[PDB]
């Protein structure tokens, strides 16, 4: 589990969005497993705006932040869960490490700010739903 706070904007795994979001929804993109809802109170996270292939992410399974090394965000074969049919996901980043399915959520973090959550798991490795790309989270 986990989100991330920006201004008066909420960003989810969209597997794991809630009524609450659904019914407040700004903007989902199923391909990118994301959504993004409205809130109440002031959100404190910073959106990263770099090219960064470097940062620390956080791994609720093992209760440990890992420095990880990923990929630029791309179309990557996703199997079938009990969420999706086996599809593409787009804007997806993956890193050597450790991810189970409650692991999603998880931040992603580089110098600049947040870049991403966690989003796909298994195998050894982990996969992130980019956000550095949706610029309309700093403003309105
Ligand atoms: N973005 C997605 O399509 C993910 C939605 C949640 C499920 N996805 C995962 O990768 C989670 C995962 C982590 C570790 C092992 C195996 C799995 C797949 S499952 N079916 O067992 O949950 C895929
Ligand atoms: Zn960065």
């Amino acid at each position: 589990s986990g989100a991330i706070y920006v201004g008066n904007y909420r960003v989810v795994n969209r597997h794991l969005a809630t009524h609450n979001d659904w019914a407040n929804l700004v903007w989902e993109d199923s391909s990118r497993d994301l959504l993004v809802s409205s809130t109440t109170a002031q959100g404190c996270d910073t959106i990263a705006r770099c090219d960064c292939q470097t940062g620390v992410y956080y791994c609720s399974s093992r209760r440990k932040h890992y420095p990880v090394s990923f990929s630029k965000p791309s179309l990557i074969f996703v199997e079938a869960s009990e969420y999706y049919p086996a599809r593409y996901q787009s804007h997806l980043m993956l890193a050597v490490g450790h991810s189970e399915p409650g692991d999603c959520g998880g931040i992603l973090r580089c110098q600049h700010g947040v870049v991403g959550i966690v989003s796909t798991g298994g195998n050894g490795l982990v996969g992130f739903a980019d956000v550095r790309d949706l610029l309309w989270l700093d403003e309105e």
